[PDB]
């Protein structure tokens, strides 16, 4: 039968059927949105990212047959579990609802995809992976986000991984790639290193990408956390706090593809996208493709 | 339980459940989108209107308890039948698919709501009502849209009602309110008058609204066609061809309310909304409300 | 000597000298900003309003000599106390800081001007007026904002006056003008009415403005709360939740002028402006003028 | 044969043939642009107005057959003399080039149409009408623009008519309609009244439009000067310094229409349009139409 | 003699004299616009590209004297034949109108420059080159555009070269450079390879540009087709369907420069530019320069 | 205790205290804005750059502790001297106002930072350095700006350094890096070479950046002039006249860092930023950071 053009149809992620987090369904991949952006400290807009990503994903409906004739995501079913129902304010309640929804979705799919939302959502999201032994996180970001307190709060988008580690003893390591900028929280850097976390500055990527890939985990259970500001602002300008000289789409994708080829991917989140800050719409289009391309890599080599 | 905020959840019209035009369902109201805008002769964008209206409708989820404490649309069921699957180009095929979908939706609901799309969609939509005796159309528009041929085509957005009339002998009358502008197709005006159609210039609405309401049909089968450019550009700037000094939201709504109170409404379409032309977003927010408020009025007088 | 054009100089409200809330200063009028917008339920952006209003106020630097040759605000001194230092999240802490800064500013000026920020800021702002006998609030708004709980929180922008009344036994009456829309919280409306509050729908303003002015308070201590969405979206589109058919600038100004002529004005807040939602910039330009014109009226009838 | 749609073809005013100011041609109406905006004191952008107006005029190509079947501008020839070649800075030189071009275009048409550009262009433009006996100017504007010196200059957009009067003893009277705002130059107002100029505040138009029309000249040589900020900012937001509660399109047109039918119109300029400040594009669309409708009125009452 | 600044004068390509496609003129280079965008399957806007390109070209008026002091395009004459008069809808009629205009312009100049318009215009454009022996096409694009049918039509922007080949046996070869993305039409790829077409993925350009240049045709009659989406979205965001990691301006220009110095260039089109999708305006400014620089290279190697 | 988030507080550069140019203060670094943009020859907007840069600088408040734990600008004091009070038009008066303000600021700080404004401001700015022996200028720009006359004026943004040199024989040498484009003023290029100025095209940076750095001055009094269009438009699109293939932020910074490491930096200006042309806001965010990072380098190598 005829198929909808991108501007047609209800926008669900990858045009997947809609389901409830605690419903009776099962799928290889399931998306869950978290339209929460009140924890960021600059320009809001990320609450609109889940919807923008769903809309942009209509340009990337699986499966995909590449130029070389190979087809990826063949036989991979999808589901869109909608969005976590968030309260106004009440960060603690929002966190609990996010964790509960993430748990339910995780228990019904193989690889859950979480659409943020500012980076603070990664904390309650990760609480749903408490039973993953030696859980590792691979984070693309211009910022470390391992701060204890910022602007008198423990729940800002600058503390998700610090909060996650103190709540999850199974989260044994984090590899962050793309760090750059004039300012870094010394207490956060010290705390991350003290825990053996791997910090890879964007300088490393530029000088030797081959080496960066060489620093990625091997044979581990990995959770992907992609902060769109890890990418160069010229490529992805739609984000609150841009920092120059970031990852090209290709570099960020190469890092994700490599990690997904040598590890067991247990989930992925895409955060800090701000559609309202990029009127060209390329930010949401490229990031929706990023999620889909990452999934291609994952399922094209799973154990 | 908790409810989503406007920015949360999958955007279906009025958050109604998604169904297939020819699926096994029944509801009081059913929405059907027609993301077609290649027939307009100026600024494109109406193809994105159905999606924009669905998103905006999340701010107007029924039922409604007003300031006076009374509730409207209580117990009235809704369904979103998605969008007509349109081809690229191929206007004739597009028309056939639009009529087929509209027919299927019509047979399954009491009042169908069509989301355009440029005004040319009203022609194939009306074909789905060829069985309605003495069908009257109440049209809000700055333009008459009764032209025979324009820029070498019979299918432009300036010809929907002319096409509809020649194909539907049961379409016995059209009442158009809000006409204004420097240019009018003399052949179209003459043709409309000859068929006994009622033409109500905006100047008459400004001069005496009560008089205009008295010119509306009474005890007839009515199809509403709302071209957003009938409203003043200051109120609704998101449209291809704006004309100064149009209807305020209140005036247009009073006309729809009056007609809905004195006739049997068989359907309604909302066309020419161009979200891309109004970065403030008020155009879609207000027009989504207009559709919902019109339904409140329609169901307040169900015989 | 030469004076800056609007685009020159540091933007302080009315180009007034900068001071600290608890510093050693005194002035007739003092402005204080509250860049808080995490309590609204739709489109963010009001956190940028204080800055936008300051920039726009450079087009309205006092005193003003009108067409008739008469001068207003002559000799009236101004000061800009900057903004309340807000934390991230932590609504309760934010409230405490807002109340403290407001108290300090209030103690050093005759009429304090508060620039929001979403409407939730009116609650902590009003707490600074606990010592004002029989405090009356005159609120311009499309919404009532007298809700107890909304989306699982007590601190949303829909509850500021409910929170204020429970924290301030001296807040004996509220007059709200401009209400309109398909939905209202029935408990909020009934509670407000049962408390003796005056609700004036926009319909009444349109029907008989004189009658509305006659309903305003007289010989009372009055605090002005101006929610920009009380104004018609065509005039002021830059706001989160617009509702059609609102106050023209002239109508809103007549209401404020009337109240200022017959009462002791103790303060005023300007909330819900979202500069990011109006690329024409007219929203902040017109609202900055409203504040300045309101002050002209206040000081013209001060007792 | 076939005609271009608005988005097709080279944009010349009213789609008229292109000519040189000092070329060998003759026409009833001739357009001349003056992309000069370095004299305004706030938001630039008017330098692009001539081009925006030409593009917008493609929606208003003459002649016009209205709803009544009557045609206007039938047989009336048009020409586009392009723009004055302006230097960078060098206001004195720009003025001389403007006057020379205006003189040349004036000598080759019956009614010249000048597209600004900020209002300062009206001065060198008026210098080309030194031989018109008892010249009268009908100015639509929110401001008076009769200031002697502003920000240390004699050539700002606040001084065009003051400069014109001192250079043209034949300019015997000016009628300005639409004045509003909190500030007016007391010296400028006094100077205007001393010369017998007529000042009609927007309040007068609102209170009694009939009384306003009665103050317009009769049987005089009239030059129209339309500053788009005379119109309400909700209608025409694309302008540097908007002032609330202005003329609706209809009111401004009624004033121009009355004056056009009772006098010998020798010219007209349209200034202060800032396309860049109105992403909806309604400002240029409506103002291009304003010019064409004014012309319809002019040639509809030729002696 | 004084010359207009970019914002002055009537916008004709390269500020060249305006002429009719069938008029009495002759020039080395002639531009023809094709404001047709109803064939694309995503975001419209390309219909405004011809006009945007003309305006942007005022920043690149020939001749050009570089930093080395050498002058290019010296003595080369230009002309702007306006735009093809397109009907509404009626793709077949549009195609015929396009081919006829292309033929007329082709016979009055040496190198015709066609401004699109979506890519589907290349088909009717190429039909005007049926008499060119062993015609080779050098295509810059992220997409192949050799698809047979898409969304029930043979005339989408994904089929221009497929339609051109089955209609022009003299079209013996196509070299496409810049291909990338997750999805490629296997049937289209197979059909292209079966005809011996050269497919050069962006990866090859990145890996070895010298190798890519060595693959370009030599001593052949070449038609250049430049789809702006061949360039990286960071550089040229103004396009309907962007794909990450594309050609830099320099890389695309190097390809065109090399092909221009070793072949007989018979024409060039610039398609898919969507000015409405890039509010920074760099897309049209850079692409206008691309056409002009390509022309510099072309006439520096004419035999 | 707590500190403002970027959206909070009065926007002064680096959140530094506000002072008067001739006031009684002293600071290591002092900022002065020059909101002048009437000299550029294309798209206006730079007049708003000083304000945009100040706002953006709130994201770069000193001192800075990098990822390595080292802190820069520790103890370095800052001040914001506001903006030069500019007249409307009257370029010569503007120039004198600028030179005097710059001299006053220079005598109260070690390193003055000047915020433009179009590039023409560099001329009056440099006059404030008439007392510096063997003054060298390091200019990042896509254009040379050594033109004598352009569009009939001596004061355009294409002549700042030409004017500066003839007024300042002590300005012995200029090193311009980043030059590119199709057109260059041969007269300007010759005059610069004759004075021995070093011209470094962007191609040289791309080929061998190390070789470019080796060409920078050593042990000299250096004034930095950064024209944002020197950077690639993909990175910094907010500028009047962009040119493809420019400096990455990293490259521009490397050039500035190199010169600051072994020269006595006497001042720096940042010109041609046009915030209105980049709705993503990255242009001002990155350029504010550039200024701050340059200062970090400067004070890391003080003699
Ligand atoms: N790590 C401190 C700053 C992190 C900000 C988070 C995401 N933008
Ligand atoms: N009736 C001729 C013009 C109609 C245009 C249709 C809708 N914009
Ligand atoms: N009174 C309930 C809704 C109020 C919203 C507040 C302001 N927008
Ligand atoms: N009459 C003083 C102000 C005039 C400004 C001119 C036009 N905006
Ligand atoms: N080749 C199939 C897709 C082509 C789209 C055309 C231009 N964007
Ligand atoms: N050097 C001639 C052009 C310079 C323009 C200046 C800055 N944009
Ligand atoms: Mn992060
Ligand atoms: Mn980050
Ligand atoms: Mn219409
Ligand atoms: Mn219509
Ligand atoms: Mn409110
Ligand atoms: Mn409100
Ligand atoms: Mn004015
Ligand atoms: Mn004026
Ligand atoms: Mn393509
Ligand atoms: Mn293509
Ligand atoms: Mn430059
Ligand atoms: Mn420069």
């Amino acid at each position: 039968g005829p198929a909808h053009l991108p501007y047609g149809g209800i926008p669900t992620f990858a045009r997947a059927p809609l389901v409830q987090p605690d419903g009776d369904w099962q799928a290889d991949v399931a998306a869950l949105g978290v339209p929460f952006d009140i924890a960021l400290g600059f320009r809001p807009g990320a609450r609109f990212a889940p919807r923008a990503l769903r809309e942009a994903s209509l340009r990337s409906v699986p499966p995909f047959t590449g130029l070389d004739g190979k087809t990826r995501l063949q036989g991979v079913t999808f589901a869109d579990a909608g969005d976590v129902i968030l309260p106004s304010l009440e960060p603690q309640l929002a966190h609990d609802r996010i964790t509960e929804a993430a748990r339910q979705v995780r228990g019904r799919c193989r690889v859950p995809v979480f659409l943020g939302g500012d980076h603070s959502v990664s904390y309650p999201l990760l609480r749903a992976f408490a039973d993953v032994p030696d859980l590792h996180v691979v984070q693309l970001d211009a910022h470390l986000d391992f701060t204890d307190t910022r602007n008198d709060t423990k729940w800002s988008n600058s503390s998700p991984f610090r909060r996650a580690c103190e709540a999850l003893p199974n989260l044994v390591h984090i590899t962050t790639v793309g760090l750059r900028g004039l300012r870094f929280d010394p207490e956060a850097v010290a705390a991350a290193r003290a825990r053996g976390h791997t910090i890879i500055p964007m300088d490393d990527v530029t000088a030797d990408l081959a080496g960066v890939l060489a620093q990625l985990p091997r044979g581990q259970n990995v959770y992907f956390s992609v902060d769109v500001d890890g990418f160069d602002p010229a490529v992805i300008p739609g984000t609150s706090s841009p920092e120059p000289d970031g990852l090209t789409y290709a570099q960020g994708m190469k890092i994700l593809a490599a990690a997904a080829a040598n590890n067991t991917v247990v989930g992925l989140d895409l955060v800090e996208l701000a559609p309202n800050l990029d009127p060209t719409g390329r930010s949401e289009l490229l990031m929706a493709r990023l999620v889909m391309e990452t999934l291609c890599e994952v399922f094209d080599h799973v154990l």
